[PDB]
């Protein structure tokens, strides 16, 4: 507790940024800095005497309140909504606040202890989901590749691509677990992470692990409300928690132990899972083996599949954490089914061969998509993803459906060749089905689309694969200037002109939502063909106007469908 009291003192500055950042993605630096002096007053007039009608007050409804009180805010910025609730419905209404879609901002600024202070709310406005532990951790490492410039500039630019990297990654992760918190409430995050820690920690004792798992579900609760004091504590006491059993929990966070908050936390998260024990069977047989099962269940059913899902994942750290899962709720269904027949130990019996089953299903899919990839190349799977997702999703804004399409194509690019790619695999590319669902809402993208998103976690991935083409879509008309070629396209231009081509692509399955994959795939290597060709020619100008393919159909000129 006093360590971690000690750091959000001593941290106001960069806490307050975040809070308010996230919270208040329009507002300007300048009214940062209103309410970092607010908040060190606040902080000051605490300490110097702690029995205050004010101070004993929750640090979350203290900001907002602060945020609330400034002159003109609420209605600049368009959150009166939220100031006009209070306590659990204010704080709730704020959260809501918060918008993933950030294209409204401009691009990131080139900076050239101010500049922690304009990189953490230039961060966190843009990333008004990420945990405020990783953010620090972040603008550290920040400040060492800055201090590594002696055009020192775009040196900072470039070599911050790792940074951003680590920074993705993280909220990635905790924007999943956090729409998972939202949709389908507490239980799946405990399951979630009962999955995670044993697979992780496979040599922990049961009663640790659920006691670890009850820490980390309430860092959760306050992390994903955008609570960024609590948030603190939280990642502090389970690492406290960890640090403490370090000999009986894990044997590969020595050094992220000797670690100061809050660099020892993400190096916990980041470390190695741990060796299986020596004496570990290769399987538990009181789950199938035994006669008893059923009574089992019907003693303390949450207990009893939390203790399976314990047994399974920590002997199995090759699948994948959504895969442990289905497989958690096969066992459930199949118990259902099974002990309420005349002969339950019978059915029950062979509840590995489902299991296999499935899991054999699922890496065979990987296989034949990382085969795919290697054939095809980074670009090449690119495209065949933007076509599906497009056609299953075609009311998204063709923005987001690129960068949909980017990150799925990024679990390929990082795991295909790896050692245990099935569960890189799987676990990053549901991922991107997360982002698709939404963090802080409930999207209506469509009826099927909906449906996934909604009905259950663990099988989300699986049930988006086996969408068809959206047949309610009706597009809106589409400009041709959508789809002309500019003399700018005959370049070495950087990764905006592959955002390019790949927004011509999305752009053009929407227009022609109705052909096939394949007659899309065809048509978009003609006009790349084309591209190709005319960007060697004088006047390209005139060569794509009088070489591309119609996508038109006379009388139609200026706007498409
Ligand atoms: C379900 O699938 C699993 C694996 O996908 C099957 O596990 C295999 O079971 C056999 C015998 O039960 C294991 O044999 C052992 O192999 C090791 C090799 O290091 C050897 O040292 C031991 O003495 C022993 O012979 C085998 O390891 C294991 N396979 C893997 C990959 O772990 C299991 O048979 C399937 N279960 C059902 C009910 O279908
Ligand atoms: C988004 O959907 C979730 C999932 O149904 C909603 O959560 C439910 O909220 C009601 C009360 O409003 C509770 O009775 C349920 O227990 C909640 N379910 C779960 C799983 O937590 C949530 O209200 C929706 N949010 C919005 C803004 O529409
Ligand atoms: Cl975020
Ligand atoms: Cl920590």
């Amino acid at each position: 507790f006093n360590s971690t009291q000690k750091f959000i003192e001593d941290n106001i500055e960069y806490i307050t940024i975040i809070a308010f950042a996230q919270y208040v993605q329009e507002a300007t630096f300048e009214e940062m800095e209103k309410l970092v002096k607010d908040m060190v007053e606040y902080k000051d007039r605490c300490m110097a005497d702690k029995t205050l009608p004010e101070c004993s007050k929750l640090p979350n409804n203290v900001l907002q309140e602060k945020i609330c009180a400034m002159e003109g805010l609420p209605q600049k910025h368009n959150f009166s909504h939220c100031c006009s609730k209070v306590d659990a419905q204010r704080r709730l209404c704020f959260f809501y606040n918060k918008k993933s879609d950030v294209g409204f901002l401009p691009p990131f600024p080139t900076l050239d202890e101010s500049l922690l202070n304009h990189f953490l709310y230039e961060v966190a406005r843009r990333n008004p989901f990420v945990f405020a532990p990783t953010l620090l951790t972040v603008a550290v490492h920040f400040e060492e590749v800055a201090k590594s410039c002696c055009n020192k500039v775009n040196c900072l630019q470039t070599r911050a691509i790792p940074v951003t990297q680590y920074l993705k990654a993280f909220s990635s992760y905790q924007k999943h677990v956090c729409g998972a918190l939202l949709k389908f409430g507490t239980k799946v995050v405990h399951f979630i992470y009962i999955a995670i820690l044993s697979q992780k920690f496979p040599k922990i004792e049961f009663k640790e692990l659920i006691s670890l798992v009850e820490d980390v579900s309430s860092n959760y609760d306050g992390c994903c409300e955008g609570d960024v004091v609590q948030c603190i504590r939280d990642t502090s006491k389970v690492m406290n928690h960890i640090c403490s059993k370090q000999d009986s929990i894990s044997s590969k966070i020595k050094e992220c132990c000797e670690k100061k908050i809050p660099e020892r936390g993400q190096c916990i998260i980041n470390s190695n899972k741990d060796d299986r024990p020596k004496d570990l069977s290769l399987r538990e047989g009181k789950f199938t083996d035994s006669e008893n099962v059923c009574q089992e269940r019907d003693a303390d059913p949450d207990t009893f599949f939390a203790k399976f899902t314990f047994e399974y994942s920590r002997r199995h750290p090759d699948l994948s954490i959504p895969e442990l899962l289905r497989i958690v709720q096969i066992y459930k269904d199949l118990l259902r089914n099974c002990c309420n027949t005349e002969n339950p130990p019978g059915c029950y019996r062979y509840a590995e061969d489902k299991f296999n089953e499935t899991t054999e299903k699922s890496l065979k899919m990987v296989q034949q998509e990382c085969k795919h990839f290697q054939n095809l190349g980074k670009d090449g799977l690119k495209y065949h993803y933007l076509i599906r997702l497009t056609k299953i999703a075609p009311q998204l804004s063709t923005e987001e459906l690129v960068s949909l399409g980017e990150k799925m194509v990024t679990a390929f690019t990082t795991c295909c060749t790896l050692s245990e790619e099935f569960a890189c695999v799987d676990n990053l590319a549901d991922l991107v089905f997360g982002e698709l669902c939404g963090v802080n809402e409930n999207r209506t993208i469509n009826p099927a689309v909906d449906h996934c998103c909604k009905t259950n976690f663990a099988f989300r991935r699986p049930c988006f694969e086996s969408l068809k083409a959206d047949k309610t879509y009706v597009p809106p008309p589409f400009s041709q200037d959508l789809f002309t070629f500019h003399a700018d396209m005959c370049q070495s231009q950087n990764e905006e002109l592959q955002r390019k081509t790949d927004r011509f692509l999305v752009n053009l399955v929407k227009l022609k939502h109705e052909l096939t994959d394949e007659e899309l795939q065809s048509l978009f290597t003609n006009f790349a063909n084309v591209v190709d060709k005319c960007c060697k020619a004088e006047s390209p100008e005139v060569c794509f106007n009088e070489e591309s393919p119609k996508i038109g159909n006379k009388g139609e000129n200026l706007y498409f469908q």
